[PDB]
């Protein structure tokens, strides 16, 4: 059986959520079910970007990290696959995946998921980035409602899952240590407490998992075909083989027009082999604009779904005049937020001037939008890596650096206004007064930042 086809070239990019997906036309689009979610986390990793950006790496850094990568993540990636779940976003150190099932089911999903989650955890015991670096994870897993948002264009569509679970997977993701599965309170509420054995955690309603400890004569292999029963999408037959049935997608002009929109030019090219498979893994000088959108209301999509169509529908035009790009779009704890990058796009002359520009029109826009109570965007410049990360049958182009972080904490630490760097500052090359110098504050994952400034714009306002 051929499986080389674009579609399914472009399908690695995508959850099952989107490729099986069947959405009208109109944006947004909101859809509603309940599942499972883990969030799963790397450690030893802004160690990692460090070693690889040193001279002793001789310009095959980014080479060598996404290899390095891969070869962890893609491990990852497999046995989540196994253990039926859908992948649904990468970035960085870090991936979300999804396993959508009818509320009855969600008790036995989740010992599957325990399972799988243990699994992990023991893929990385005894192993090391470099001699006296550990690589362990951090799982946080939650279950209940869960709403998909599609927005977007006639050309460019992107999606996010929404809700109380959501934020609960997030929350039990930042509780956890090294080696941790965290459960959220909803998903220790809905598990077979039978089988599954956790301690508290202090100042906390969420749980960590100490033993699976199934009865006696509970078979994990019977109860797992049980259950794939319920997965719509497992494959099977004569394709048991595979990882993933969206290996055998074949051409389709329509369902092909709608996938590509989720996917950057710049892959499609390559996708298209129209580009050499390599081009996209590098360390390049970007400007990040990190755009963040606060809400009265994080998990209800009817409300955050039309103002995040109507700040989309300007950015992407605000962007495209100034030669940027969005890159990818977040639900963090606190917001939407926007991801873009000019850069690596055109390497242009005024790439500073214009990121704050873009900013501060970004900025007026967005806080006239209804349901948006703050905007807060993030604006640093520097040295980033690039490249497509996962695994062959599911992957992700991402962007990964302290530049990417800064800018993401300042959003968060310095919320409703434009902030910005040192670097951005320095080579904008406007005047000073269009800048106010802020108060230093300590920031997580952030050794020191350097000094930061507020983008005040032109006028005194
Ligand atoms: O901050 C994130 C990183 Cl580093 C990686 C991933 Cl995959 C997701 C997030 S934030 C986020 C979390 C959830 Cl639970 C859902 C969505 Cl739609 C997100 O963007």
């Amino acid at each position: 059986e051929f499986q080389d086809w674009p579609i399914v070239r472009i399908a690695a990019h995508l959850p099952d959520l989107i490729v099986y997906g069947h959405f009208s036309p109109e944006r947004p689009f909101m859809d509603y079910f309940d599942g499972v979610l883990m969030f799963v986390d790397i450690s030893g990793f802004t160690a990692m970007t460090e070693k690889f950006s040193s001279a002793m790496y001789m310009d095959r850094g980014a080479e060598q990290l996404v290899e390095i990568l891969n070869y962890h993540i893609s491990a990852i990636v497999e046995k989540v696959l196994i253990f039926g779940g859908d992948i649904l976003k990468f970035a960085g150190d870090a991936l979300l995946a999804l396993w959508r099932v009818e509320r009855k089911q969600l008790k036995n999903i989740i010992t599957v998921v325990i399972k799988c989650s243990l699994e992990i955890h023991g893929l990385f015991e005894t192993q090391e980035w470099e001699e006296g670096l550990d690589i362990r994870v951090k799982i946080g897993l939650a279950a209940g409602h869960i709403s998909m948002l599609v927005f977007g264009d006639e050309t460019h569509s992107h999606f996010l899952v929404i809700g109380q679970a959501v934020d609960d997977v997030r929350l039990a993701q930042n509780m956890a240590q090294m080696n941790d599965v965290i459960l959220s309170p909803n998903c220790w509420q809905l598990c077979d407490r039978s089988m599954i054995e956790i301690e508290s955690v202090p100042d906390q309603r969420a749980v960590k998992v100490n033993f699976l400890k199934p009865p006696p004569n509970f078979n994990f292999d019977e109860f797992f075909t049980k259950c794939t029963t319920f997965m719509h999408y497992y494959p099977s037959g004569e394709h048991k083989n595979l990882l993933r049935l969206a290996c055998t997608l074949k051409p389709d002009p329509e369902l092909e027009m709608s996938l590509q929109k989720y996917v950057m030019e710049s892959i499609l090219k390559q996708i298209d082999n129209k580009q050499l498979q390599g081009y996209l893994s590098e360390l390049r000088p970007v400007t990040i604009v990190f755009v963040n959108l606060m809400f009265e209301d994080q998990d209800k999509a009817e409300e955050i779904g039309p103002a995040i169509q109507d700040a989309y529908m300007h950015i992407t035009s605000v962007l495209k005049i100034f030669q940027g790009q969005i890159n990818k779009v977040f639900m963090f704890d606190k917001g939407c937020s926007f991801l873009c990058v000019f850069g690596f796009g055109e390497k242009v002359p005024d790439e500073l001037t214009h990121a704050l520009e873009c900013a501060m029109d970004i900025f007026d826009f967005c806080s006239q939008v209804h349901k948006i109570q703050t905007v807060s965007i993030g604006v640093a410049s520097g040295i980033v890596f690039c490249g497509i990360v996962g695994h062959t049958v599911r992957h992700e182009y991402t962007v990964i650096g302290q530049k990417v972080n800064l800018a993401a904490r300042m959003m968060m630490y310095y919320p409703g206004i434009v902030t910005c760097d040192s670097v951005t500052y320095n080579g904008s090359n406007l005047p000073a007064y269009f800048f106010k110098e802020l108060p230093k504050k300590v920031m997580k994952g952030v050794a020191d930042s350097g000094p930061l400034y507020q983008y005040w714009g032109r006028t005194e306002k």
